[PDB]
DNA sequence: GACCCGTGGA
DNA sequence: TCCACGGGTC
């Protein structure tokens, strides 16, 4: 049976654009749209030179680079490479046309999965090694729906401990009602569970979990009321479109690549980006 | 110095 | 508390 005591830290990339998103997301998209298509060499130079206008002249090159690769590149999936040329992604193209930010993040939540090609290779191998396989946002949404169906409300710490840091859940072995019943069982016994790591600061334990919830909120699919996570039923149709895939294996199969192969390694990251960023 | 994440300003 | 710079460790 479901045992959440098997805990597993499974990160997503650390954010850089939340505080200024309403400025940075248009800037990312406009920069990429303007300067692409171009060679990788030009991309790096012109992107950084345009972004520094938004972030401030004292921004280091390292920070501009990290914005480019970690956020515009991996996490938000805003460009991709084919041959030796960089192009705007399908997600970027759509946003250029509709300016729809909740749609942008709905698409991110729909496609997000563990394992993925955003992570460093060694981290990929860890997550594959632990047999992780989940579409976490469909899963989170179904957990929230099942909690409502059973007349209980979940906290961020509940989602953190029982879902996004639970090995068995992340392995796709667990039904949302199992999670809900366990939570009810624990609560009756006066047991409240939080994600904890010895000697570590809260950001280590929780930032990637909170930020995953942030992207659901940016997608307009949930609200956060104090420590509580609540569904936005004004978006009930969109909630159900995503939640329905809670029990599906990841659309992108990380497990068909041999990471000891130089060619398979390159394909992994190329195939991931294609799946995640484009139509 | 290309994600990871310690660290501390906001 | 939140979250992102930029050094860390690929």
């Amino acid at each position: 049976n479901y045992n959440p005591e098997e805990q597993f830290r499974c990160t997503i990339i650390r954010g850089k654009a939340k505080n200024m998103l309403d400025n940075l997301l248009p800037a990312y998209a406009n920069i990429i749209d303007d300067i692409c298509p171009c060679d990788k060499a030009s991309f790096v130079k012109d992107f950084n030179n345009r972004l520094i206008e938004i972030l401030g002249e004292e921004t280091t090159k390292k920070t501009l680079d990290n914005h480019r690769t970690e956020i515009a590149g991996k996490l938000f999936g805003m460009f991709y490479e084919d041959d030796e040329v960089i192009f705007p992604s399908g997600r970027t193209n759509k946003y250029i046309e509709d300016s729809d930010q909740p749609a942008f993040f709905k698409d991110i939540c729909f496609k997000f999965q563990f394992p993925n090609g955003m992570d460093k290779l060694d981290k990929v191998i860890e997550k594959v090694g632990a047999k992780i396989q989940i579409r976490q946002f469909p899963y989170i949404l179904q957990v929230l729906l099942t909690a409502d169906n059973n007349n209980i409300q979940l906290s961020k710490d509940d989602i953190a401990y029982y879902v996004l840091n639970s090995l068995q859940v992340l392995q796709g072995k667990i039904k949302p009602i199992e999670v809900i019943e366990k939570i009810i069982e624990d609560r009756s016994n006066d047991i409240t569970k939080k994600v904890r790591h010895p000697g570590k600061e809260t950001s280590y334990s929780m930032q990637h979990i909170r930020e995953q919830l942030n992207y659901l909120e940016l997608a307009n699919l949930i609200r956060i009321d104090g420590n509580l996570v609540k569904l936005n039923y004004r978006e009930a149709e969109n909630i159900n479109y995503i939640a329905q895939f809670w029990g599906n294996k990841p659309e992108f199969n990380a497990y068909k690549y041999d990471f000891t192969s130089e060619d398979d390694k390159k394909s992994f990251f190329k195939d991931w980006q294609q799946y995640y960023s484009n139509v």
